[PDB]
């Protein structure tokens, strides 16, 4: 095995961790960022870039960029998912097998298609060179986490994603089990109810897990599998783009560069608003030579998105119901992904639970690899 790592292998983002000096150690890329985005892309020339790399030439690039390959990943042609999201995807997926594949443009008018195995298989790899890279070795074992409703054939296909990257994936892991594991709830007595909100980028999972005798079980499932963060950063571009016509007179929808320098602000100014009231976003030389100066409050950004902030309390009331629970039947509560940084969704599950409060020092963003890096451990 050597040293086994943990990779949260996940939709738009994924993590790497590993177990050292009786701690977990959340490892940076090449880049200096402990994550790094699950996008795969290829240039005009011939060049193929995983990562950062990837996502930061999108927007010169919207056609042959493959990100959310995990939506596809196991699935059939005929699952009902995989239709849904083929039209909110800009890359090309098409039949063959009676199975999705991404279909891309590698460089002066040539294309391939890919199995979202193969996509997920490079993304692993970057994870793999990376940890390669901080441990100064080869890596050939690792533990994956998954989404806990995904199915045998779904769990599968990311083993394959593995061995395609020369990864033996010992263990597939639940997501929430893993973050419960980083929170050390393995080490509470006897049995306690465990709900898990997971809300990232673009998707939300609630979970309903026991625990007994320091061992998990996935009770229940429910969520958005089209809800997160950038839902949240839309609804702030449409105010301040709306704004800058009422106020200019123009219009800047058809502007695809000026609109990616609003949506950097945008995604900067509210991670600000997790620990401040009011963040100023400041572009000079936005539009025609002319320049950008708002302010978003956390005040006017919860406004612009209180509905959809409320309505991820319905799936964490359905899931109590599907597990035969009372609010006061849950012991513990655990908070995942960048989204749940924001005061707004704290509050509303603190209310939820009637003043409860929730797990805390876990980094939501790594929470998931946190806990797959101790089931390396102890695998190492």
């Amino acid at each position: 095995s050597g040293t086994v790592v943990g990779i949260d292998l996940g939709t738009t983002y994924s993590c790497v961790g590993v177990f050292k000096n009786g701690r977990v150690e959340i490892i940076a890329n090449d880049q200096g960022n402990r994550i790094t985005p699950s996008y795969v892309a290829f240039t005009p020339e011939g060049e193929r870039l995983i990562g950062d790399a990837a996502k930061n030439q999108l927007t010169s690039n919207p056609e042959n960029t493959v990100f959310d390959a995990k939506r596809l990943i196991g699935r059939t042609w005929n699952d009902p998912s995989v239709q849904q999201d083929i039209k909110f995807l800009p890359f090309k997926v098409v039949e063959k097998k009676t199975k999705p594949y991404i279909q891309v443009d590698i460089g002066g008018g040539q294309t391939k298609t890919f199995a979202p195995e193969e996509i997920s298989a490079m993304v692993l790899t970057k994870m793999k060179e990376t940890a390669e890279a901080y441990l100064g070795k080869k890596v050939t074992h690792a533990v994956v986490t998954v989404p806990a409703y995904f199915n045998d054939a779904q769990r599968q296909a990311t083993k394959d994603a593995g061995t395609i990257a020369g990864l033996n994936v010992m263990r597939i892991i639940n997501e929430p089990t893993a973050a419960a594991i980083a929170y050390g709830l393995d080490k509470r007595e006897g049995e306690k109810n465990i709900l898990v909100f997971d809300l990232g980028g673009g998707t939300f999972d609630v979970s309903l897990l026991t625990i007994d005798n320091g061992v998990f079980e996935v009770v229940a499932t429910n969520g958005d599998t089209h809800l997160g963060g950038e839902d949240f950063d839309q609804r702030v571009m449409e105010h301040f783009i709306k704004l800058y016509k009422k106020k200019t007179g123009k219009d800047v929808r058809k502007d695809n560069r000026a609109v990616q320098k609003l949506r950097r602000e945008v995604e900067k100014a509210k991670r600000a608003l997790s620990s401040q009231h009011q963040a100023r976003i400041e572009i000079e030389s936005f539009f025609e030579g002319e320049d950008f100066s708002e302010t978003l409050t956390r005040a006017k950004f919860e406004e612009l998105n209180m509905d959809l902030f409320r309505s991820t309390m319905k799936p964490v009331q359905k899931v109590l119901e599907d597990s035969d629970l009372k609010k006061s039947d849950i012991d513990e509560i655990v908070l995942v992904g960048g989204s749940t940084r924001i005061p707004k969704i704290q509050q509303l599950v603190k209310e939820f639970f009637n003043g409860k409060e929730p797990s805390r020092g876990i980094n939501p963003d790594e929470a998931v690899a946190y806990g797959a890096a101790v089931q390396a451990g102890v695998l190492s």
